[PDB]
RNA sequence: GGAAUUGACGG
C-alpha cells in the first residue's frame, strides 16, 4: 500500500494516542477513517502494521460505520480471517459488534452483519476451518451467534454451524484429527449444550454415522482415531454435551470393552476420564468398574491418575461401589497388611512414591511439592461416609505432628486436611488432628492457603481449641495484618477482641454448639 | 480456582 494511505492511518493512530480527543469526536474519526478503507479492505486488514490501526478504528465506531465495513469486507472476509494479522482485524470487528447485544434496537443491523459473514464463511469453509488463524475468528464467530440470552441469534448459530459441517464424510475423518478445525467443533459442541434437538442433528455427523445408532465398523474407525490428540480433545467434548440416547449408544458401541487400553494412552485417557464422568445408570458403573478396578495399581504407576479419581467421583455421584472403590484404592497403593497406615502419605506424594526406588522404606518426601491429583482422589475420598473410608480416616488422624503441619502448609494437602474436617468422621478424630497443629496455627495464617485452614480448624474447635489458635494468631498479629487474607482472617476470628476483653471473647465463641 | 491432571493453538 502507498504512503499516503499508511502515512494518514499511522497521523490518525498518533491522533488517538494524544489523547486530546474526546468520546464522541473519537467514534466519528474512526468511522471517517474506515471510509478510507473501501475497495482495499484485504490490502489494509493484513499489513503488519496498519492493521493494529484499523483494530482501534473498529471498536471505537459507531456501530452504522461497523456494519459498513463487514458488509464491504464480506466478500474477502475468510482471506482476512486466516491472516496473521487480518484475524486480529477480523476479530475487533466481532468484538465490537458483541459490544452492542445488549442494545435491544441493534439486533437486525448485527443480524445482517453476522449473514453477510456467516455467508460467503458457509460456501467454502474448510480451509478456514484448519487455519490457525481462521479458527480463531470462527470460534469468536460462533460464540457471538450464540450470544446472551437476552439477545442471541439462533437461526445463524445453526446456518453457520451447518455450513460447517455439510462436508463428506471423508472430509469430516480429517476434520475429525486437524488440531484447528477440532477446537473448531469443540466451541461449537460446548455452545450447543441443552439443545439436544440440534445436539442430536450434529454429534453424528461429527462422527460420520449415517433412532441413532452407530455401526460396527464406524465404531472401530472412531475406536481407533480415539488416541489421536486432536480427536481426544473433540470426543472429550461430545461426551460432556452429549444427551443419553446417544451417550449410552456411545459408551457400548465404542468404548465398552476398550476401557482399559484406552486408559493407559497419553491422549485417549482423558477421554475415559470424560466418559467416566458422565456416566448415567448402574450397569454402566458396574461395566466400568469390572473392567478399570482391578488395574487400579496400573493407572496409578504410570501416571493416569485422574481415571481413578473420576470412578471415585462418579461412585459417589451414582452411589454405587463406594466401598469397592475405596478399598479397591487402598490395595492399590498398600499391598501388604502392614503398609497401609501409609495410605495417606504415599497419596499425598503419589508421583514420589510411585518412582523412589525402595518402595518398602520409602515414607515422606521432605519439603516437596505434594501431588496436585493425588491430593484430589484424597478429597474425593473425604466426601465418602466414615463408613467407607476408616483406613483413609485412621491413616490420617495417626500422622505425626511434623507430617500434619507440613501438609497444611502445602497448598494441594491443606485442601486433603479441609476436605476431612468436612467429612463425618468423629468430631474426636478431626479434634485429634488439630491438636497436632498447634504451635503452628501461627506461620499457618501468615500463607494464603494456610489462612482458609486456620479458619476451617477454629470452626470445627471446642472453646479450649479456640482460645489456642486465637492465642496463636495473635502473636502474629502484625505480620498477619499485613498479608491478603490476614485482615480477614484477624477480623473473622475477631482478634482484637480476644485481646482487650478476653473474658466477652470466650463468651461469645462458646455461643456456637 | 487458595494447589489445578499426564496430551494442543496466533501478528
Amino acid at each position: 500500500i502507498d504512503p499516503e494511505t499508511s502515512k494518514y492511518f499511522s497521523e490518525i493512530a498518533n491522533l488517538f494516542d494524544s489523547n486530546e480527543v474526546e468520546l464522541e469526536e473519537r467514534s466519528v474519526i474512526c468511522g471517517n477513517a474506515l471510509e478510507e478503507t473501501r475497495g482495499r479492505e484485504y490490502e489494509i486488514a493484513t499489513d503488519y502494521i496498519i492493521s493494529h490501526v484499523l483494530q482501534t478504528l473498529l471498536e471505537g465506531c459507531e456501530l452504522d460505520q461497523l456494519c459498513s465495513f463487514i458488509r464491504n469486507s464480506a466478500s474477502v472476509f475468510p482471506a482476512i480471517a486466516m491472516d496473521r494479522s487480518g484475524s486480529h482485524v477480523a476479530e475487533s470487528a466481532l468484538k465490537s459488534l458483541a459490544t452492542h447485544l445488549e442494545n435491544p434496537d441493534a439486533y437486525s443491523v448485527i443480524e445482517e452483519a453476522l449473514h453477510s459473514i456467516c455467508k460467503v464463511i458457509v460456501d467454502n469453509p474448510l480451509d478456514m476451518m484448519c487455519n490457525c488463524y481462521g479458527s480463531h475468528v470462527l470460534r469468536r464467530l460462533l460464540c457471538l451467534c450464540k450470544g446472551v440470552p437476552h439477545q442471541g441469534f439462533p437461526g445463524m448459530l445453526t446456518y453457520l454451524l451447518s455450513g460447517l459441517l455439510s462436508c463428506s464424510r471423508e472430509d469430516m475423518k480429517y476434520l475429525q484429527v486437524d488440531q484447528y478445525s477440532s477446537l473448531v467443533l469443540q466451541t461449537a459442541l460446548r455452545l450447543m449444550l441443552k439443545q439436544d434437538e440440534q445436539l442430536l442433528e450434529i454429534i453424528p455427523l461429527i462422527l460420520r454415522c449415517n433412532g441413532f445408532h452407530i455401526e460396527t465398523n464406524v465404531a472401530k474407525e472412531i475406536l481407533e482415531s480415539m488416541k489421536d490428540n486432536s480427536f481426544s480433545h473433540l470426543v472429550e467434548v461430545i461426551l460432556e454435551v452429549a444427551p443419553e440416547s446417544l451417550y449410552n449408544e456411545m459408551f457400548n458401541k465404542v468404548f465398552k470393552n476398550s476401557l482399559f487400553e484406552l486408559s493407559v494412552d497419553r491422549c485417549a485417557n482423558f477421554v475415559i476420564q470424560a466418559l467416566i464422568s458422565h456416566a448415567r445408570d448402574q450397569e454402566q458403573m458396574g461395566i466400568m468398574w469390572e473392567e478399570l478396578a482391578p488395574r487400579f495399581k496400573d493407572l496409578l504407576e504410570q501416571g493416569k491418575s485422574g481415571v481413578v479419581a473420576s470412578l471415585i467421583a462418579v461412585s459417589q455421584r451414582l452411589q454405587s461401589h463406594e466401598n469397592k472403590c475405596c478399598e479397591a484404592l487402598v490395595g492399590a497403593v498398600c499391598s501388604t497388611n502392614e503398609s497401609r497406615i501409609s495410605i495417606l502419605p504415599r497419596l499425598l506424594f503419589l508421583d514420589y512414591y510411585f518412582g523412589c526406588r525402595d518402595k518398602s522404606t520409602w515414607e515422606w518426601a521432605p519439603g516437596a511439592k505434594m501431588h496436585v491429583m493425588g491430593c484430589l482422589i484424597l478429597q474425593g475420598i473425604f466426601k465418602f461416609s466414615s463408613d467407607h473410608i476408616q483406613p483413609y480416616i485412621t491413616s490420617l488422624t495417626s500422622m505425626k505432628a511434623e507430617y500434619i503441619t507440613e501438609t497444611a502448609k502445602d497448598s494441594s494437602g491443606a485442601r486433603v486436611i479441609e476436605a476431612f474436617l468436612a467429612s463425618d468422621a468423629a468430631t474426636k478424630q478431626k479434634r485429634r488432628l488439630i491438636i497436632k497443629l498447634r504451635g503452628h496455627f501461627g506461620e499457618l495464617s501468615l500463607h494464603t492457603s494456610g489462612s482458609f485452614t486456620v479458619e476451617k480448624c477454629f470452626d470445627a474447635c471446642n472453646l479450649t481449641l479456640r482460645e489456642a489458635i486465637a492465642s496463636e494468631l495473635l502473636d502474629v498479629k502484625v505480620d498477619l495484618s499485613k498479608t491478603k487474607q490476614g485482615p480477614y482472617l484477624l477480623r473473622k476470628l475477631d482478634i482484637d477482641g480476644y485481646a482487650s476483653r478476653p473474658d466477652q471473647w470466650k463468651s461469645r465463641q462458646e455461643a456456637k454448639q
